């Protein structure tokens, strides 16, 4: 079980390095991308490719849902890995491409 956190984005991973944003928002058909196109962003790195992987933004907690049930598929060639991510997560690692969560439970 993994989560990225509480968003209206999702995180697309084990996308084709010749896909663009058309196949990917092509692959989530069944979910309601928020601002099409322009809500899908790929990890792109320092040497101006991508990772592989995806953030897409969505309009609703329950498109995400539907965009996370489709966590499986096979998308290219490879398999795809969805999971769900926060606004906060997907602008943190466009920015700085980074796995590593921002992990703080100061309790007690």
């Amino acid at each position: 079980s993994h989560m990225g956190g509480e968003g209206f984005v999702v995180k697309v991973r084990g996308l084709p390095w010749s896909c663009s944003a058309d196949e990917v928002q092509r692959f989530f058909s069944d979910c309601k991308i928020q601002n099409g196109a322009q809500g899908i962003r790929f990890i792109y790195t320092r040497e101006g490719r991508p990772s592989g992987e995806a953030f897409v933004e969505l309009e609703s907690e329950d498109e995400v849902k539907l965009a996370l049930k489709k966590d499986r598929e096979t998308m290219g060639h490879r398999y795809v890995e969805v999971f769900k991510s926060n606004n906060v997560e997907m602008d943190w690692v466009l920015k700085h491409t980074g796995p590593n969560s921002p992990d703080t439970a100061n309790d007690g």
